[PDB]
Formats: structure tokens, sequence, C-alpha cells
């Protein structure tokens, strides 16, 4: 049918489509047992007065185990599930260079070594290399350095420092553990506001923001995980954003599946 | 009349006196339009039972724009104002080296590259160069390194670590935004307590503080500013503290203007 | 009688026993005046249903001053007292390598240069050397690096990052000042949980913790101390943990004094 190919190096994991509703669009891998497989619940909406879209991905990953060899008479069974959701907000009258920049920053956010250690080894964000706690988001040769402005007990807010003060980049990380200390909750969020000024056109006009576009994340990690269970969940989501189909889902609003 | 010269390099900006009351003393620049100019409302008091003075400067700066060329029939007008207040507290029975050291620390506080980025690019204080978040306040060849002891969501307290524990240098920076997110509020404050020990004179006497002398700051920065509007406000205040008249205003209590 | 030898370099300070109850065991140094001397109040218990022990050391130190040659007719007298308690919790069914590793980490916790500046110069913990704020607890050639996970206004929690997420090292430092700003209170605490994985024996078994063994600290430092008064209290406690008698008090529960 319609497939997405997630290259995790030389191993390619092909998800095939099992559902096509008007908005929801469920993919699933077909290799292995039937009880625990990959899942990709894509979506698209336009809520309100037709002015803002809402992309919504959700990459589940179940850790199935089958030990009928050891104990006689059992079947394969799912231990836990670890998800990595996305919540993109795109306003309808945007510039295509603003939708491309929001994709290129989040593709480089996931591909850095500070978000990798945040979901694998639970290390918080920011490494001080001669100065403040900074994150570097390379968009090729252009590097956009975000310095930390606030670190309370829950939140950890990063922000770029160049340009005007009214519209700047953001990175609101946090980390929780809800329930009986059994599952964590990583929560990244990158705000990009588009600022414009026309003081060469209209006198007395200071810069102001016209719209904002977000890209949230919501990672769920159970506490007694395997390390290669969290490492493979990161490597699939890093390879999901790097595809050419999630690029067109954000830039041109084309649904997934080729 | 009576002038102060604030050299910002080779460009010298001379403010002339427009008011002289018993305590208040207003200066103003005379070059340019008549609606928005520099302002410097110096003051001096002795509150309470005549034991402590209170120096109080306030360097205003308005950004005037005139575009009668663009739209026909308008007059010059100011958009915003950005101030940099001071609040020096001097106790009357001080040592002359106590008042000189308080001036020599604040003259080197404003002249550093960390307070410059705090008002221009809104970067918080302290850069960790192999260790803790530190600020170096050199007074020539003597460098006084203040290490950060507490970073709350509102305050950011620095303190020196060499010497006794009863009296040490302090630096409680802050950053707010009051109202509808339109104006910031930077707030530095440097406490210097005079400690003395008499153990070579009287036995069993541990060190203790005599008095404290404060040099606070209160910078008001509007959010939609120009970068050269925030840079020139800092570079005028850096050149104001480095003059010989604000030295004698703190050390010898001579009012401004010669 | 029964002695403990604390080498503070080449000078050895020998404390002799002055009390031996069923649990409490008080030592005291015998040189100098009779009003202020070293004091070491060891103890051992097993509270509850005989499942966990509780070691409790307390190294007092009083600063005695005698200036009868200054003022005619006074006697020696103590100004202040600086203590360093310990509170070790050992569960009875432990492994001997678990009790040895807990002693080897605390012996290396006290011997580092970051805890020395915490009690002498009141500098907080953690120095960022290319990355985040880390503490290195070397056990010889094995180095166990704990990275900071939370810096509240009171607490400062460190944690190791390798291995599973369910049981890791901990270091919750704190710093208070109770009363009329006269005395500080340093409080270190190292948690070590024993985690086991039975996946090679029982299928579908994720790692879990068996027990926890703590080693708290409680340093009391008065604010008007001498520097060599706080330096000698640290250098005695560093020389107390490194002895062979406090090793056997934690590993083999042998009481102090040979």
């Amino acid at each position: 049918s319609k497939t997405i190919v997630l290259s995790v190096g030389e191993a390619t994991r092909t998800l095939t489509e099992i559902q096509s509703t008007a908005d929801r669009q469920i993919f699933e891998e077909k290799v292995g047992p039937l009880v625990g497989r990959l899942r990709l619940t894509a979506s698209l909406r336009q809520n309100g007065a037709k002015t803002a879209y809402r992309v919504n991905l959700k990459l589940d990953q179940a850790d199935v185990v089958d030990c009928s060899t050891s104990v006689c008479g059992e079947l394969p069974k799912v231990r836990y599930t670890q998800v990595w959701s996305h919540d993109v907000t795109i306003v309808a009258n945007s510039t295509e260079a603003s939708r491309k920049s929001l994709y290129d920053l989040t593709k480089s956010l996931v591909a850095t070594s500070q978000v990798e250690d945040l979901v694998v080894n639970l290390v918080p964000l920011g490494r001080a290399y001669g100065g403040s706690k900074t994150i570097v988001l390379s968009v090729g040769e252009a590097t956009r350095t975000l310095t930390e402005i606030q670190s309370t007990a829950d939140r950890q807010i990063f922000e770029e420092k160049v340009g005007p003060l009214v519209g700047r980049l953001r990175l609101t990380a946090s980390l929780r553990q809800n329930g009986a200390k059994t599952a964590y909750r990583v929560n990244l969020k990158l705000d990009q506001a588009d600022v414009v000024d026309c003081s060469t056109s209209v006198c007395g006009e200071l810069p102001k923001v016209r719209y904002t576009q977000v890209w949230s994340h919501d990672v769920t990690i159970v506490a007694n995980s395997t390390e290669a269970s969290r490492k493979s969940l990161y490597d699939l989501t890093k390879s999901l954003v790097a595809t050419s189909q999630v690029e067109d889902l954000v830039v041109n609003l084309v649904p997934l599946g080729r």
C-alpha cells in the first residue's frame, strides 16, 4: 500500500498503512509478531476560523517479549510502550520560508547530542562551553545558539539573543514523573515568531510579531526500560523527521504515505 | 553654565545645567530638537538623624523621530524613554578608602562585558570559565572574582569567597517585565560591608561589620527598542560613572557641574 | 586505654576513650587545657525489626581562648563549637561489596576539592569543566561522575547517569542558616541503591532495587569563625573517614578504638 521508510543506518524499517480516515492515518510495521509492532498515528486538522492547521504525529513503540522456550505454555506479550508525539501548529497565511525554517530547526534539534542524552540517559539540556549553557542548532553553515534564560524546578527555558527583543527563538524543556515513579515525561517545545519591520517604508514603526509557529514534543519513557529500547525510539524519531514526507507534511500540508 | 562632559569615544556630549534647587540639579544637552534631549537629575540628601547620605542620579534618554518628509505636516515626537537610575548610600563616618573602593567597583562593574550584554542583548549574568559562574571586577591589577551562590527565578545573587564569612561583596541582579510585556527592568545592586577585627588589640573578639554602602541601579528598557538605542544608553552611563565629577560626588560629596 | 589516631599530615592527634556504654562510645583528646578538647561520640544501633543498623559519629571541636596575660584574672574559655556528624544506614542482609563501595565513595567525597571549599569558603558544589556541573568521585582508577539534575534555592541534587534509570547514585547537598545569622548548616547525603537484573534467569524481568544505604553529613559552622578553625575541622574529618577503624565500623560493624 502506502509506505514510509525510516532508515536507521543501513537497516530500513518500512511501515505500511492500515487506516485512512478523513484526518487520521495509521501506519504499522508488518515484520515480526502480531501483538507488538510500531505505530504512527498521523493527523491533520484546521481548528477555529480556518486560519491555523495542526499536524499531530505519534510514534508508539512496544517492547514485546516471548519466552515460551523458558516457561512452557505462554505466548508473546507486551511489557511497556514508549511514545514520541509531535504537535505542530501552522498558521495558514504563513511564508514558505518560515514553514521551512521551523522544520529545519526541529530536524536539527532532534539530531543533536543534547536531546539524545535527554531521552536516553535523562541528562538535562545545556552544556556550558566557555560561557552560558548553550544549545547549537546548525541549519547547515548557519548556527543559531540559544542561551539559557531560566531554569526552575520544572521548566528550562532557552532563547536566542541576537536580533530584536520582541521576537526570538524559544526552547521550553521540562521533565516530570507522574504516578508511582514508573514513567517519565520529556516535553520539548520550540516557538518561532516571525518579526517584521518597515521603518524604511512607514516612519516610527518598531518591529512586531505577526504570527507564531510551534513544534512541541511529548516523550514517554518508563523507568525500568532497556537502554537500547530508548536508543531505538530516539533513532526512529530522528529518522522520521529527516524523511522527505514529514518535510512536505509541514511545508506543503501533504499527508503521509507514498 | 555648569557642564558635564560625557565622552563616548572622541564624540563628547556636553550637558548644561537647567535647574539648581537645594537638592535637585537637572542637566540637559542642547544639541538637536527641543522636545527630546538627554537628562540628568542629580540629587543629594541626608535622611534620618544625619548619619547617612543618599546620592540619586537618573540618566534619561528619549528617542525622538521626525518624519515631516514622509507624511506632510507632522512635528518631531518621542517614541519611548529609557532611563538608568542610580541609588548610592554613603554613611557619614566612613573611611575615605571605603568610599573610593565602592566607586572603583561600580566603575568596573559597568565597564565589563557581562553588564553590557545584560542591557543590550538581555543576556543574564555570569559566565562559567572552568568552574562556577563568576564575574571578575578588576580595579587595576587586583581582580575580585564573585562566584554565584543562588539563581532563583527572580534574583541572581553573586558573592566573593575570599576572607571572613561575616562581610563579603554582594551582587543581586534581577530582571522583570511589568505590564503588557512592553518594558523590561534590570536591577543591579552591589553591597560592600566594612569588616574589622580587633583580635590583635582585644582578645576573644571575632570579626564584625561596621556599616554597609550600597550602589544600586535601575535600568528601564522598552521591549521594541533599537539596538543602538540600548547601546548608547549603556555607553553614556559607562562614560558618566568614569568621570571625575561623579567620583567626587561619591567620595567628597561635591555636587555635579563645573 | 583505647585510642584513635587521626593523622592531619605529619602531626598525629590521638584521642583516648572516656566512656563505653552499650551503644555510646565517647573519645577525647588529652593534651591542652581541660575546658575545650576534641570529642568523638560514636554510636551503633539496630532500630525496628532488627533489619538495619545505624552508625552515628559526631566530631565536635571547640575553639578555646585564654588571655589571662591580656586581662588580669580570667580563665580559659570556649568561644564557639563546630561539629561534623555522620548518619550511616546499613541494612543487615547486605553484600560486603555494597558496604565497601559506600565507604569508598564517602571517603572520596570528603577528600575532593569541592567539599573542602563547601565547608571552608562556603562555595557551592559543582564545577562545569566542558559540559554540565559535575562532581568526580574517583575510587582509584574508576571515576564515577555525578551530573547536576536540580538546583533549587535550598537543595542541590546530583546524580550519576550511566546504567539503568531505576537505581542511581545521589548527592543532595544543602546549606542553611538558622537563627540570627550566626551559624550555617551544610548537609550532604549520598544514597546508594543496589540494583539487580534477573533477565538471564527469569524472562521478562526488568531491573529493580533491593535496598538503599545512605551516608548523611551535618556540618555546623558559625559565621564568625577563623579560617584555620574551619580548615582543621575538615582536615580531621577527612582524616577520620580515612582510618582503618571507621572502615571496619561500616563494613564489619566493629566499634571504634583499639
